[PDB]
């Protein structure tokens, strides 16, 4: 079985032979040695290669314009059979599209896109800002609290159960299940090592979504109005009214959906306010330029890299950076590098929410499986401070914030918050 990652303290970068550097420390985010870590592999080894780490070797790539070439080049680099660093546990590989080539990828995310389309999006602004309010008039203003379970991981779980119509009462159980998916420590890094539980949630998952589908199915064969969530969607297209005969791709596109949105979505809503903490000037340039949110959640997803990189298999033999990454290599793309790399972002670890260029960071990706969720990413961080300003003169970080461990999300487990109204 996989062992845990147990903690050690991460020495800096400077006393390690070049190809000593391993950056799939899980511990490299909490420690707050990331950004050493990255630079010297930007300026030193921007395609690097790690011959010993607990995943298997791999490649490191972590200039912003080399990042851009393997993101774009599915004919060079497959995202085939998973895109985390590891492996899963075995028989667990769930099959999703963002693990997938095209064309293949582009027949199953054209059958799920529509669920975050611009119309469809609009029809969901209305809960989503009523929610937010809901949940920002509720903390408390006279002592500190945690930010991450009351709003970041709330507003969320609330999020994914829209998507996919989930029971309301039980959207507890996406957050669970897509928690422990992501932070399995053979895949991540990540704290969960039990493969009885990954197997007991993968079964509970089938048994609860295949439920949904007939519950959805009876209701839509019974008249009810079809609603803007995912399984409402394919049930109202031809190519998708039997995606139940096709358990993957019901199951992974649905898997799929949760994972995407969970801690990357919680992890942008925390994020913010670590770097208003950091750089509280753009905190007074927000109040008083309200306008600059649609760019300062860019800035805020720039900063934050909620997903530290995607993993690629070379399809073939590649030269770059003046390395030859052989055929069959992993490679891995390190966005929190690449949105971190001065050679595109002047300054870019500061956080300026003007930022001109902000719109061009990526933590999305780019290529055929750039992020599909960004608009509905990028709509509930604008929401979330567009009802932040409405009611909070100033958000203070009281709290040195705990980072969650993994090499895969770049979050925050615990964020103590004091709020001072208006
Ligand atoms: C700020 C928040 C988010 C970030 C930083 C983020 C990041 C990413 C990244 C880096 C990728 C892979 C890009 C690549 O390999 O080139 C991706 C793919 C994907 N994301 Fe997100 N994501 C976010 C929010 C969401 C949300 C809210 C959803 C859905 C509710 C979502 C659904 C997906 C899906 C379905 C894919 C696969 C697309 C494909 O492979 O074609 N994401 N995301
Ligand atoms: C965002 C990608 C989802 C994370 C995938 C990691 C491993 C795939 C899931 C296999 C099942 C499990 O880990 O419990």
């Amino acid at each position: 079985p996989m062992p845990e990652f147990v903690e050690t303290p991460i020495p800096d970068v400077n006393t390690l032979a070049l190809e000593d550097i391993d950056v799939s420390n899980p511990f490299l985010y909490r420690q707050g040695q990331w950004r050493a870590y990255f630079k010297r592999l930007r300026d030193e080894a921007p395609v690097h290669y790690q011959k010993n780490s607990p995943f298997g070797p791999f490649w490191s790539v972590t200039r912003f314009e080399d990042i851009l070439f393997v993101d774009k080049s599915h004919d060079l680099f497959s995202a085939e059979p998973q895109i985390i660093l590891g492996d899963p546990p075995e028989g667990l590989s769930v099959e999703m599209f963002i693990a997938m080539d095209p064309p293949k990828h582009d027949v199953q995310r054209s059958s799920v896109q529509g669920v975050v389309a611009p119309k469809n999006l609009k029809e969901m602004e209305g809960l989503i800002r009523s929610r937010t309010g809901d949940v920002l008039d509720s903390l408390p203003t006279d002592k500190p609290f945690n930010w991450v379970p009351a709003v970041s991981k709330e507003l969320t779980g609330r999020m994914l159960a829209t998507l996919l119509d989930f029971p309301y009462e039980e959207r507890h159980k996406l957050v669970e299940w897509s928690d422990r998916m992501a932070g399995a420590a053979s895949a991540t890094g990540g704290e969960f090592a039990d493969e009885n539980a990954m197997f007991d949630d993968a079964a509970d998952m089938a048994r609860s979504f295949s439920r949904l589908w007939r519950d959805k199915e009876a209701r839509r064969a019974a008249g009810e109005e079809p609603g803007f969530d995912l399984i409402s969607l394919l049930q109202s297209n031809k190519e998708t009214k039997d995606l139940i005969n096709r358990p993957m791709e019901f199951i992974g596109n649905l898997t799929l959906l949760i994972v995407g949105g969970n801690d990357t979505t919680r992890n942008s809503m925390s994020g913010g306010l670590v770097a208003m903490n950091e750089f509280p000037r753009e905190f007074e340039k927000l109040k008083a330029k309200p306008e600059l949110i649609p760019n300062m959640v860019s800035e805020i997803i720039r900063w934050q890299t909620p997903v530290a990189y995607m993993r690629r298999i070379a399809k073939q033999d590649v030269e770059l950076g003046g390395q030859t990454i052989k055929k069959g290599d992993r490679v891995v793309m390190w966005y929190a590098s690449g949105n971190r790399d001065e050679r595109k972002f002047d300054n870019p670890d500061q956080f300026i929410i003007d930022r001109k260029d902000a719109r061009n960071h990526m933590s999305f990706g780019y290529g055929v499986h750039r992020c599909m969720g960004n608009r509905l990413a990028e709509l509930q961080l604008r929401i979330l401070w567009e009802e932040i300003l409405k009611r909070f003169d100033n958000i203070e970080v009281v709290e040195e914030p705990e980072r969650v461990q993994s090499n895969f999300g770049r979050g925050y487990s615990r964020l103590m918050v004091k709020l001072t109204p208006n």
